[PDB]
């Protein structure tokens, strides 16, 4: 969904695509604007979350599609972080979709496209490289963001229902926040009708994908679409 | 694989059977004196955790494929502790079979047979009403029972690669191991040709299960089972 294109030792372009894929990459489709979309979305989120002393890669901003973006060594993890039970969470406890969870539960998943993405623990990580203390860092970050992000979009009448995030590792070997966050990483609910503002748009086919993540940016900043 | 009967409000019989199953009881057969093996060698294995100071449900045996043991109130869990790369960490980890890891991983598995035991981490564990105290003191046991087991199964010529607990609570709220410790719940391999002498045996047809049991029995105890 993303292009990367370094520049010097220190810093990346990363571009936002128009391209939407998801079952492991058996369902396609293109949507205009998306790219757009989710650049603005990430700059927005990794701003609000720069304020609030979270270390993230955002640099600048390159027009249109394109962030500028530190460089980091990528720990090989995607960190889920989730507050409502959907999606996969439904095949690991007995309890339905909707059902708002006692606390927030932290996922790890190794990134691995032979492997499929699976799930992992603190022991698996360990295996990996990633000591206990770098694990427990990353965890303390996630939640810290859940909260951030959760608070800030229930003003907004959005439940975040649950996210993915990234993470590498900068020349002082601080833990940074990575990647994108966007409505292809994270599940948003309208606070009244429950209904997926969001990248299951796409996946179950709920209406149109445009017009669900426009309406998120519009809640959010207030403002319509400029492209 | 095992009968659970009642006596009292205090202990149970543990009955071990002939019938082995895999691949979720897509595969069956019965092997005359599986059950007598697996209910020894469990006896034999509980008695060693004992006096190395592990809680443990053992009270007495019944005679021939039965054990006496106390009635817990069960953690929906299965403990898996690995030293040796097999079976299902094949899917986790990009490493070989038989590859030796640094050190061990404890993996937690939700009993639950409408999900098919999903692999969980303590955020679910927590969701499950397992506090995090519980889960730290539930894999320290296994960690330590892996030590006690490997150490003494390695002066054996036995590699112990993996293997699966169980546990619940007692009256006073202490966590106690239970269930069963056989060749069905851990992999046992020959120290020098590497061979499969447990249910691995069975699953993948690599001889003769009621032989590579025997073995086992014979290659700890220093007697040939009598049945
Ligand atoms: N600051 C960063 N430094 C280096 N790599 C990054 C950074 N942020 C994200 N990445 C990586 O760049 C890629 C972004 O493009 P993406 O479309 O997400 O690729 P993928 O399909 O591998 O997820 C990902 O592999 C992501 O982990
Ligand atoms: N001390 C104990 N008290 C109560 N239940 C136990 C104890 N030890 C084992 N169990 C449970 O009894 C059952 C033993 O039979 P088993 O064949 O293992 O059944 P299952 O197919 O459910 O694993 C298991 O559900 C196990 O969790
Ligand atoms: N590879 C992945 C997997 C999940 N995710 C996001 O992480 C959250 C958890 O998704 P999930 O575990 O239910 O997986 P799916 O339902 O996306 O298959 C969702 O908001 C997904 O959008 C992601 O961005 N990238
Ligand atoms: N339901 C289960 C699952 C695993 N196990 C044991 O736990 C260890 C880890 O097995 P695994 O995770 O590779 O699963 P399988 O290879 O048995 O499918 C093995 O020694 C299994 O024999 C078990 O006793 N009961
Ligand atoms: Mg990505
Ligand atoms: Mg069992």
């Amino acid at each position: 969904a993303k292009k990367m294109i370094p520049i010097d030792d220190d810093k990346l372009i990363m571009e936002f695509k128009d391209d939407a894929t998801a079952f492991d990459g058996t369902k396609k489709a293109r949507f205009k604007g998306k790219g757009w979309l989710n650049a603005q979305l990430s700059v927005i989120f990794f701003k609000l979350l720069e304020e609030h002393g979270i270390k993230t890669h955002f640099i600048g901003v390159a027009g249109g599609n394109r962030l500028i973006v530190e460089k980091l060594d990528m720990y090989p993890l995607e960190v889920v972080v989730r507050n409502v039970v959907a999606g996969s969470l439904k095949k690991r406890l007995p309890l339905p979709e909707g059902y708002e969870l006692p606390e927030p539960i932290v996922e790890l998943y190794y990134k691995n496209d032979e492997l499929h993405d699976p799930m992992i623990n603190y022991y698996h990580a360990k295996v990996l490289g990633i000591s206990l203390d770098e694990i427990k860092k990353i965890e303390e970050i996630a939640l810290k963001v859940n909260e951030i992000l959760k608070d800030y979009l229930a003003k907004k009448g959005i439940i975040l229902v649950d996210f993915k995030l990234e993470f590498g590792k900068d020349k002082n070997g601080d833990i940074v926040l990575a990647d994108e966050i966007s409505p292809d990483t994270c599940r948003f609910w309208d606070a009244k009708t429950k209904r997926s503002l969001d990248k299951d748009v796409f996946r179950f086919d709920k209406g149109d994908l445009i017009e669900a993540y426009k309406e998120i940016y519009e809640r959010i900043t207030g403002e319509k679409p400029e492209f």
